[PDB]
């Protein structure tokens, strides 16, 4: 029975993300990095029982997997694929290392990101780092809930996990991460009403749009998807508000895990490609992806074999 | 099936810590304790749900198990093994009942260690008493973060929990508790780096050392313990400060549960007679031990049942 | 697999009861709610994450499940039996759905309860609505803790929840509520030691009267039943008190749930019908239950597939 | 001389009462007024630090006559009924206040308990309300509420009383009003209207720019500049109330004040109007069902009953 | 206007009380230490700002203040006065020097303890160390509330502290300390009634007897002392529960403090001596002083220009 | 006087925004500044219990002029920049400051996006900094920071302008400098090396004796008896940032006096030294990279424009 990372934890009010690229003749080091990463989980974290949740899930990229580890590949484990849409755009962006931090307060999140850097230095190539924050009520920063309809229990393990699929890499699962920036000022210039029509949901209350209001080019409507089976195809959403006043950024950081990457994939050309009934996501009109990788986040007993 | 006391239930700020022996003609009384213990704990627990955190361990010793119950005895049960070292001694002191109680406030602490004690007013002697509080950071009080590589989850409940191996004690666990205290004056005399070399851990930050950097001698390198499996031995501890500033006390209680007491006493051997590497544990050049006993915490039907 | 609603979640410190009747006609609008009543908690409680502890339970009469549903029915689900004591009287009061709406605060209570009494306007008829709040160290308005012997873990599950002995309806649970009044000025006519003979437990401490003193017609003495084969038969108890100064009106509401209504009925009946040893429960002459409803408590998947 | 709890912030929990002296009861109430402070002490010592139990006692003009022998606060009369041309500000019976506050219901319903347990005989109740914090200090028009009220020593001189009565000094006066909203109708309003409606945005709590802010929008209309230029200012502790079943959504008003002269302008405007507005906006959704002035003596003042 | 020491601040969850005696010829490491103890306070207490609540009250014997200081002295200074009734008596114990530390946390105030003895290691003998803490809402080890009638704001001021009655120490107080032990085997064999006769209020809601109910042998009735111009005298107590279940110790650590001593001197006359109304007081057949000393805590700016 | 929020302690949240007023930006900003104590509590009120929300507005000596006519804060100047032998203390640009904290960054963030939506271009920004605080109000360099602080009354005294410029009591003068910390030369310190560079005990935060704090440790130099014989003292609202990818770790030294002077005399001391200190030795492992000095009005001060 095999222990999986925390995918399955819930949000928190802060969090830190970092994207890495291991640099020539750092896979040594990286590896042996990665042995350690819960040993150093708990070296930080215990000092802050029991508030604290203190929490580090690490992903390694398609890429890097093969420089890092012989043997078996996850059998979903590629370059996150860039998508060209007639308007909008789903970029690529290098990343070898995904360190998701999450905690109740920030320093915590820090004091492991400064230990794992630090084991880290020369080696690897920073690429991102997003310092996020909780905003109100579990809000973003267009102003709306988010995280709502995330799974629980059994039916976030069954849509999160790795399982029979892919046996050796069972407890495993699959990260997509996107920073996307928002025009705040074309957002603020919706009347409410419009903006509940581009989410799918009201604003204040956070109640759901009854189907016979609800816009088929509405965000919700959009990611909504079904597979062949009929069930509801899932991921579970870490998303993070960050910004920066003076230069004018206000910013959803998104993270997505599920089994396979072929569910977020789904979702992602639904909402850059379009169907039938939307040529995109309205929510891209007010966001802009500058960032894009994929990442495989592996069981934890397989990073402490090393 | 079975269902377990708190032994997995982590660390509080508050803690009491209660051994006494059992008296002649004491048996009757604490055998009708030990079936109402779990409804005393609930008495006084649900008044400050739910963030009292208010939970009872009992642990029962090995001559008592026998002046107690008469059939089976878990297989693991014996009295604590003294272990005369060279230069350093853990010593066996009298021990019949254990009260492990804790809870995130001492008041609940302290009500249910006065409902369980008048009942076994004229049967009980007590021998030791300690009133344990978080201290810091989870700090012990030689200043170092105590608890960091306690097994968690799954892993927590195999190192732990009494298992198939003794299926009539399924849901057990055994508790070796020893009061430490420490020698300060000598302690402060160190530098944080020689401190450091003496735990095997970072100070302030409580990293672990590099492999090649930490002593054989050390005290994490003494109670990394590997079986002939090839996958480490861990047991769980709930170690708590306490001490008495007047009478120059400063101690670490500590108390340790394992699904087997060969787990701790192999660590326990290896601190005071030490290995073909290291002598002894430095830590024992600072602490000392003035009590030292061995129990086993039935699962909690066990202890209903007894009615 | 049958997925239970939160029916084993622990006491609140805020609490709304709401008990309607559905309307001629209303069947359909009924239906409606029942499988976005999910939906409507996760939208309000999502705001309040962690410490929301916002949830809501729905239950659903004998005569109410006729009109709403065809095909098979849960063994047990039958009207309130009325018990008429020589002394005090269970009495039977209409209600068609109970809605057992808990939090940490009642601002979410309240908005739950809005969302859901905005989706029935016009389809149900209001009967009972308490707003149920913790009074000190758990304690009811008889200034007594209230809930202590409550079953938890494994032993609350069995209690409660229905399983083999009625397959088709696993996961379901049955929901006795009775609105209590105390007569406050008999009761503080009596001494604590008085009071406490007639609960069976100490006033201030909690501990239990040990078995000699307790007497026969005390609470605990007549709640505590064994079935045949001598094991314990146990209900969970999430009562609230409520009430209002200016009308001398100081309630408990009882709420109990059971894998079966035999096991709280036979309750009931040793409360107002008596023993051989005890004529009635003594609290009953200091309390009066001017409200009587049954409930059964679905699934939770039973109420998303409508 | 030392004040009641007048310049107390707001709580998360509130009970109102309102009742008026039957003949024969005016020993029984003195008595109490002189114990008040006392019984305050009894049941707050319990829940220090985090309690925060207060009461503040008023009284009403016909109530001091029939208590009080020696002089009256200059500006203590019944609270003037305002017949405007749509609207109407009732003038309701009330001859003691019990403003109880803390951030705990049960804390406030012991106290009432207590009260009202030495009143009773000689007491007839006429209201009773029990308020709770919605959201982030909002009231039930979803608008967050009390932004503007005045802090440290601005709100010392709005609400005290000083030289100009020097016998009366640490005292205030006291104007309540029970609310009833129309949320059927407030909630048929787009965001904008309501914003329009109140002054501010609905939201961020954002004061709408003077340029865009209606002249019949609530926070014009109780914008009052006096005679010297500066503006006039109350202090207001309103809390939310309700019940679900009944459609009852409500703001229970009261506003301290050093003279009621200012809080009654303010009244004026809102009901009467001023040449460029006919009414107050809010008052289309807003209808007032009680209506009292009552002064509320510094605590000294009360103990000093012996 | 002086400085005061945090003789004003409120009851805390945890306290160590610490009286020692100087050792001849430890004068100076004493004089060393009363300059730098309010350093030490903040040099531990800042850690754990704002909730910390850290404080530290010093005060100094009668005796040990002619070994310290040369000059004037406290006008009210003077050993504890021995007080031998016919059956009760009140010992005097000696002391030199008083640490009063309280926090939120024990772990505070033992990290202080810890540094001012390591300072006075080898020039002090300690007498007595005691652990307070909090016992269920704000109760003793009788059970009771304990602290209900301690004056705040000015009429704490005008209690408490040093005036212009003895101006060279205008901001300092005077301390007594007692420790009792209680029988609870005995008080646990009244009534609840007979144990509200003994102290004089209402057990579970802490309400005051009237006053035609109340013994006039009442712990009550004894320490109410009213002073020349008919107003109350009044003390400030800071009383914790402490204990060690074993040893059957169940113990209420006394500590008062007056602006005089003969406010404390006279309710202490009272209650072991008696009236002619009362034999003595009923609270010392269920408990017994085993220490008794009376310091004064010194301006906070008096030990700093040392 | 009713003063800004200055005698207010630390949060565990603060954002720190220097801009710079854009030519013919004058009008905009006066406006702001009538209405920044409104937005902060149009954004405070939400969290009313326990946010702890409040904004500190400062005016800078040039920008000062371009405001306000007649009466200028005697001590207004531009910060003086200190070149010493090894240390070079800089002055930047800056004109506004914005000293927002709360219990929650959320809180400070709101208010900032406020204050900033309404100054859109009529100030170009010069410095943002999120705050944040770390363990037990512990600094970058693992030193608890900030006990020495005056509270009560001393501070009272120590920071508020009285009758010494009767004009505009109930000011102050905050300097501010962003320092960058040399971690990696700081942590090859042993924590004995480390408490001769600071003056205190590393975990326990008590002060060393006079006899074992050496001449050029921090506590030392920063101790200032003025020519009167009493302590001079500044109130420090110092708050930990940074960035771990960027090799980032500094902290943001806020200042709050009476008068500059106390501060720059403090300043004087690290950078020039002493006779028996060259500098402080702090700034071995400490780099300054803004230095700006504003006065902050009394509130009631920007509410009358
Ligand atoms: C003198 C009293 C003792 C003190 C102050 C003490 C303190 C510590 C500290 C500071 C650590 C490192 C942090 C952590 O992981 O918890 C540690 C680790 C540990 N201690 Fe102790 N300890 C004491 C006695 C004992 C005893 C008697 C045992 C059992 C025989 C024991 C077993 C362990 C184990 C198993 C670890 C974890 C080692 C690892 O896997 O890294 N300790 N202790
Ligand atoms: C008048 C309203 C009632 C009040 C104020 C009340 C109060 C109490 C109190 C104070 C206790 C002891 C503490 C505990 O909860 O374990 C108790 C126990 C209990 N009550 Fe009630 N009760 C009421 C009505 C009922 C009803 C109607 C039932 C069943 C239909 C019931 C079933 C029980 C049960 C099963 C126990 C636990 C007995 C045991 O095993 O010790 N109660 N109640
Ligand atoms: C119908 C019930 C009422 C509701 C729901 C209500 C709500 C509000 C709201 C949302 C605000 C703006 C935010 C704030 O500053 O608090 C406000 C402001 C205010 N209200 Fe009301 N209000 C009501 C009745 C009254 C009454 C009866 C008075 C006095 C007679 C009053 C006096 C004020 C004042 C003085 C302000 C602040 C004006 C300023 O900006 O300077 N309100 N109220
Ligand atoms: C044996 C240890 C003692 C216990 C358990 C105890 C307990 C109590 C209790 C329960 C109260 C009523 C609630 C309150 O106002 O605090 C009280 C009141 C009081 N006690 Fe004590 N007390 C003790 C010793 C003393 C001593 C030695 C003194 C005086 C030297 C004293 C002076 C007072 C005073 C002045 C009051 C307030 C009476 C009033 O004005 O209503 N107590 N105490």
């Amino acid at each position: 029975e095999p222990e999986p990372q925390m995918v399955l934890s819930p949000l928190t009010s802060a969090a830190i993300f970092l994207v890495v690229t291991i640099d020539s003749g750092g896979e040594d080091t990286v590896r042996d990095l990665l042995s350690d990463v819960a040993s150093l989980e708990r070296a930080v974290g215990f000092r802050a029982q029991p508030d604290g949740r203190l929490s580090c899930v690490t992903g390694i990229g398609s890429e890097a997997w093969d420089r890092l580890f012989s043997g078996a590949r996850p059998a979903g484990l590629h370059p996150f694929r860039e998508l060209d849409g007639p308007v909008h755009r789903a970029v690529a962006t290098p990343g070898d290392l995904l360190f998701h931090i999450r905690a109740s307060r920030l320093d915590l999140c820090f004091a492991l990101a400064t230990e794992i850097m630090g084991r880290l230095r020369g080696a690897v190539t920073p690429q991102d780092e997003v310092h996020g924050f909780k905003y109100f009520d579990e809000r973003d920063m267009l102003g709306f809930v988010d995280g709502t309809e995330n799974p629980t229990g059994a039916a976030a393990r069954r849509a999160v996990l790795v399982g029979a699929e892919d046996p050796a890499f069972a407890g495993g699962s699959y990260a997509v991460v996107q920073k996307y920036l928002h025009d705040i000022d074309a957002w603020e210039g919706l009347s409410v009403e419009a903006q509940e029509r581009v989410i799918g949901r009201r604003k204040m209350t956070d109640v759901e749009l009854s189907d016979d209001v609800k816009p088929a080019d509405s965000h919700v409507a959009l990611t909504s998807v079904t597979g062949p089976d009929g069930s509801d195809l899932e991921i579970l959403r870490d998303n993070m508000p960050f910004g920066s006043v003076g230069r004018e950024e206000f910013g959803t950081y998104f993270i997505g895990y599920a089994r396979t990457p072929e569910v977020t994939e789904t979702m992602l050309e639904r909402m850059f490609l379009g169907t039938a009934s939307a040529p995109h996501d309205r929510i891209l009109d007010f966001s802009t992806a500058v960032t894009g990788s994929l990442f495989f986040t592996p069981a934890a007993d397989f990073l402490e074999d090393l």
